[PDB]
């Protein structure tokens, strides 16, 4: 929900943010950053190009507090990279949390912990170099932070472990997940993915008939959208 | 003003910095980092490319202490992206300042206020992870970071307030600024912007004749220059 | 040697890391992060492209404990930016430490101090923004940070000094280093270096014939590899 966040993760360049900042009033800008669409691109690390920017500017040209709802991308699933970023990765993520709903919370919890271990090593160098002067005071602080990184390390280990077991269970349920992804990055097909877990069948049928069937695009959009894996105004097609 | 500002802002890649560090003496590197040209690119978000790097190395080899003064870009105002980043946006920031000179100061103050804000969050997410092991000596940090965040929040509200008001007049003074920008972005032309404020006429006249008049380019170069919106050696031109 | 470092250094994008995290097991991924080839890209600021990620994924399939020693780049030395990033800069770094072994360590110690002063600089801005409510507490707090950015700042001066002298000696040993570089960026050849130090003769001979002798690019690769300047699987050519 913050400029810096989209900047730190490379979603928006400084150049782009400059234009956006000047064209959109603070109120629209804030709505932009909070909107489901952009938050989606953030989570998938999908940086903006000139048309994304044009479309944002275009949509905001009406004083409708719901302008963000018209935002969405036209994705060509015939491009593996697009198939991966807009479909497979999102779907696998949704699927695993289905096996165990606490998993996304673990993965996210993890990152908050490593970025937290850093602040601990950085705050260690500090009171380390500082030990020069006020040596008695630094010792004090060092003992304090020493305890923290010890616990932080342990919380990480136990989380990792749960995820190790979780991934094992998921590997058992979709063994061909890996062989499928390689076949995609070469042949471009989705067959190496079979047999796919049952729940995914309603997605996989149309997904495999994208070039043959007309209403398969709509079928895939609709399946993802119900499952909250795409936007109402996202559109998918094939080469 | 350190190389870190330029790395974080994606103005200079890691690859590029390494080459510059090897080729430029420590003293020239710092002169480069503080020079007006590179500062302009930073503010505008204009990442360096092969040529910008070469020119840096070139100009720096003269060994004159004002070598930075020879740095500039050759800019094709054909490209809508170039028209926007080198003219429209700088010019609008300048125009804006006429209507109220305190504005530029307010904007960057927000930037620093946002940073201080972010810093306080990192500082609270930090002491939250400590609150578990150090329950007692954590009730003190949260109290200061409380008022700190509150205060910070107050002034943002104020700044954002003044700027919201300024925006309103600024909109009134150039109604079709929006429309003009949409059009340029959709079709490449400048017509959507008119009528333009009278104080920008001597810039606009040449701007709309880049392709036709031969002295139209340097006429906008001169206009921007006399107002510190470009560098002495920045060269503009038109080619479609 | 963590993901976060490769992100901040702009070596791996958010979306690239998204895919690797999902495709590689926790163990397999950390192996990638600590492997020589990737540490090489990192040292030189060489961002992963589409090719590099495919390779990482193919080589991940082998499923042996040393997969990531098969990783290497294919570089076209006919491209000047490649000539610089893979040969000239690496070779110079190696050369200069022949003149004085302490130089790489100074160079690296600067970096540590530079990121450290900018850590205290940001710490100042904060406590001056917090001096709004606490003038007293923020005093001894700004006072400590001020001592640190003092010692830091002199350590830097001492190192810069030592490097200033080194610089002079290296300039005397390879006078046309700079003219060569300028020329390569201008005309794309290597004659501008031409009076090169004797210890580089064996590298220089084949480097000047990449286009003419089939075996030249291999000679170059050998020269580099025997001195740990490229990976065993790095491969060079001229197109």
């Amino acid at each position: 929900a913050s400029s810096s966040l989209y900047r730190e993760s490379g979603i928006i360049s400084a150049r782009q943010l400059a234009l956006l900042q000047r064209m959109l009033p603070r109120l629209r800008l804030e709505q932009l950053f909070r909107c489901e669409w952009l938050q989606q691109r953030l989570a998938r690390g999908l940086a903006l190009g000139r048309e994304e920017v044009r479309q944002i500017l275009l949509c905001a040209a009406q004083d409708d507090d719901g302008w963000c709802a018209e935002l969405g991308d036209r994705v060509n699933l015939a491009v593996p990279q697009s198939m991966i970023d807009w479909v497979l990765l999102p779907v696998y993520g949704w699927w695993e949390s289905l096996l165990d709903q606490a998993i996304p919370g673990w993965r996210l919890s993890l990152v908050e912990l490593e970025t937290q271990s850093r602040q601990l090593r950085i705050k260690s160098e500090f009171w380390s170099r500082v030990a020069e002067l006020e040596p008695e005071q630094a010792r004090e602080e060092l003992a304090r932070v020493a305890k923290c990184q010890a616990r932080t390390q342990e919380q990480v280990a136990e989380l990792a472990g749960k995820l190790e077991t979780a991934s094992a269970l998921a590997k058992s349920a979709w063994p061909n997940w890996q062989r499928g992804m390689a076949t995609l990055l070469a042949s471009g097909g989705l067959a190496g993915f079979e047999p796919i877990p049952e729940v995914l069948e309603c997605l996989w049928q149309p997904l495999c008939r994208l070039d043959d069937d007309v209403g398969a695009a709509d079928a895939v959009q609709a399946w993802l959208h119900e499952r909250n894996l795409c936007q109402a105004q996202d559109h998918f097609y094939w080469q």
